[PDB]
C-alpha cells in the first residue's frame, strides 16, 4: 500500500496507532500530520504579510533585512525566500515580527512534538536525553514561486499553498514518485537522515523533488552540533561514515556548516 | 604514446616491467590488469543473479534489501545499483549471498594486490605500514543501465559488460579522452587521489567520465579514516589542503563521510 | 545608486573617502581599484607568455607542468588554466617564471593592501592580529577562453581582457545583475565571505556569475587554516554554522580542503 498516511498528533500522543505509525516510519518515512496546531488560517496570515513584503517592499526595506552573506539562513533572499530561526532574525516590521514569531513558534512546537513521537515509537533515547536533543537548531524557509534528494534533518515540516491544480512536490513511495499536494488541515512531514541515525535505522528518509510544471513553508528540525551518536550503529544503517572511533558528533559527521539536503 | 597499457599482475608480482609500470603510474594513472583472479566467468555469475533480482524481485524483496537512507552504500538502490562492502551487507538470498561474497572477496584481493604493487613500484611505505593501509574500507557498486571527475580512492577496479558496440567510459590520456572498452580477460584500474597522496605525487589520478550514447562493477579501495599523511607533502603534489599542522588523517582532509569522486 | 564604484588605493591609504568606502563595503561588497600597482602593461606581459604556452607548448611541456591530481591549484589545467601560489609552483621556463613570479607578487601585494583597508575602515582587528591574518594562502588562477555564487575569500582581485564587446562577468548590485567589464587602469575587487566573517557582518559578499555569450586573472586572498573567529558572531551575520563552542578556525568551518566558492 503506497498511500501516504495521515496521523493525528493528538491521537499519537494518546498512544493510539502505534503499530501503524512505526510501520509508516520504517516503510515510508513520510506522512501528513493533523491536529498539531498548524492551520491554514495561521499560514494565511504569515503568507499574506510576507507576500506583501515581497510584492511591495522597497529595495531599501529589502536590503535592511538581507544578510551580508547570501546564505538563505535569515531574512530575505531574492523565486523569493524569507528565513528564520530561534534568534538573530531580520524582520521588516513590528506587525511582521509578531506574526512570524508566532508562526515560527507553532512550527517549532509541532516539529518537536512529532519528533518526540518518532523517538517514542521507536524506543529511542538519544545520547544526552530527548529534551536536549530536541532543543536544537531549526531553520524555517518560506518560498514564493529539482534533482531528487533526501533531507538531513530529524524531521521536516512542509506547509504549501496550491497552484491555480498542479502538484509540484513528489516523494518516493513503494518505489514510485507520488504527488504530495496541499492538505487544508494538515502539515506534511518528511523524516530526515537524522531520524534514521538517531533511531538506529528504524526510520526511512525518503527521496523527494520539487517539479516545475505557489508557496512553500519548510521547517527543518536540525540537531545541535554536539549531538552524539554511535559510529558502528551509523554504519549498520547505511551511513558511509569516515569517522575514527566509537562515537561521533553531528559536527564530526557533517562539518562546520549545516547541510540540509543530500543527493544519492 | 597514449595507449592504455595492460599489465599482468602475476608478472608485476615477479618483478617484471617495473620501469614501464612506474612510467604508466606517473604519466597515465590507468591500465588494464590481467592475471588477477578476475574473470568474465565469475562476473557473469554475479551479474546474472543480480540482474535476475533487478528484473524479477518483488518490491517487497527489494525493500528488504534497501537501506533506510538512500546512500548507495549497501543493498539495492533504484538505472539500478547493488552495493556491498566487508560487513553490514544486505543480501536477497542464500544463493545471492554465496555468489556475491565470493565476487567481493576476489575484487578486494585483486585491488589490494595491485595497490601493493603501486606502493612497491614507487618505493612507498605508508605511515603505519602497508598492510594496515590496505586493510581498509572498500565499496563495491554494481550498476545496470557524466561530468568528468577523478576518483578519491587508492585504486578503483572496473569490470564492464559491453553494449549491444558503444563505449561509455572514457578517460583523459595524453590530453585527450580515450575509450575504455570491456576486455574479457582484464579489469580496468584507475588510480585515485589517495594513490597520488600516499606516494608523494608519483601517481596520476586521471579524469574520466561515463558517456550516454550495459553494466558496470566498480570497486573502490578506500583508506581508513585514520590514514595519516604529511601535510607539506600533500601541498607539493597539488592538494589544496586547509590543514593546520604537519600531519593529518583522511578524516581531517575529507570529513566525516566518504567522498568517492571530485570534479576540477 | 547601483553604480559599481571605483576607489584609488593610494587615496584610501591616505585616509580619504572613508565613509563612501565603508558604505560600498556594506551595501555592495565590490568596487574597481585603481593606483594599486596593477597595470594593463603588466597583465599584457604575463598574458602573452601564458597564451604562448597554451597555444604552442608541446604536450610534453604541458605534462611537465601538470599536477598529478587535477585540482587547478598549481600549473596547467586543460578553456585552459594556469595556477600559482606562494610556493610549490610549476613553471614552463625561466622567462615564464620571472614574469609570473613578479605578476603574482604584485597581485598578492595589492590584495593584502586592499584587505588592510577593508579591515581598517571597519575597525577590525582579526584574532591574532592583522599581519598574521594577511600572511595567508592565496591562489592565482589565469583562464583563457555559470551558476551564481559568492566567493569564500577575504577579497578576490580580478583582471580581465575584453572580448572582440561582450561582457561575461556580472554581479548582483541593488538587486539586479550588473555588467562588470574590463577597466584598463583598474582591478575589480569582490569581497568574499571571509570579509563578512572577520568584520562581524560589515562587508557584503556579492553573488556573481560568468555568462556565456577572453581571459581572466583571478586572485583569491584566502585565510590560513588556523584563522580563528567567534562562533556566536558568525551566527549574527548569516553563517549557518554547526560549530560547538565559542570559537572556531577556518579549518573547523570549511574542512580540510579549500573551498573557493559557494552557491545559495
Ligand atoms: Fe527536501
Ligand atoms: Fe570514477
Ligand atoms: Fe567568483
Amino acid at each position: 500500500d503506497t498511500t501516504v498516511p495521515t496521523f493525528s498528533l493528538a491521537e499519537l500522543q494518546q498512544g493510539l496507532h502505534q503499530d501503524e505509525f512505526r510501520r509508516c516510519l520504517r516503510d515510508k518515512g513520510l506522512f501528513y500530520l493533523t491536529d498539531c496546531g498548524l492551520t491554514d488560517t495561521e499560514l494565511k496570515s504569515a503568507k499574506d504579510l510576507v507576500i506583501d513584503f515581497f510584492e511591495h517592499g522597497s529595495e531599501a526595506e529589502k536590503r535592511a533585512v538581507t544578510s551580508p552573506v547570501p546564505t538563505m539562513r535569515r531574512g530575505f533572499t531574492g523565486s523569493m525566500c524569507y528565513s528564520m530561526g530561534t534568534a538573530d532574525n531580520l524582520f521588516p516590521s513590528g506587525d511582521f515580527e509578531r506574526i512570524w514569531t508566532q508562526y515560527f513558534d507553532r512550527q517549532y512546537t509541532a516539529s518537536r512534538a512529532v519528533a518526540r513521537e518518532v523517538l517514542r515509537a521507536t524506543g529511542t533515547e538519544p545520547d544526552g536525553g530527548v529534551e536536549a536533543f530536541l532543543d536544537c537548531e531549526p531553520l524555517l524557509r518560506f518560498r514564493y514561486f529539482m534533482a531528487p534528494h533526501y533531507d538531513l534533518s530529524m524531521v521536516t515540516l512542509i506547509q504549501q499553498t496550491p497552484c491555480a491544480g498542479f502538484v509540484s512536490l513528489q516523494a518516493e513511495v513503494g518505489g514510485a514518485f507520488t504527488d504530495l499536494p496541499y492538505r487544508p488541515d494538515a502539515v506534511l512531514v518528511f523524516c530526515g537522515a537524522i531520524a534514521t541515525l538517531v533511531t538506529g535505522g528504524q526510520v526511512k528518509a525518503p527521496r523527494h523533488h520539487v517539479a516545475a510544471p505557489r508557496t512553500s513553508s519548510v521547517f527543518f528540525l536540525r540537531p545541535n552540533a554536539d549531538f552524539t551518536f554511535s559510529v558502528p550503529l551509523a554504519r549498520e544503517c547505511g551511513f558511509d561514515v569516515s569517522l575514527d572511533g566509537e562515537t561521533a558528533t553531528f559536527q564530526d559527521w557533517i562539518g562546520g556548516n549545516y547541510v540540509n539536503i543530500r543527493r544519492t
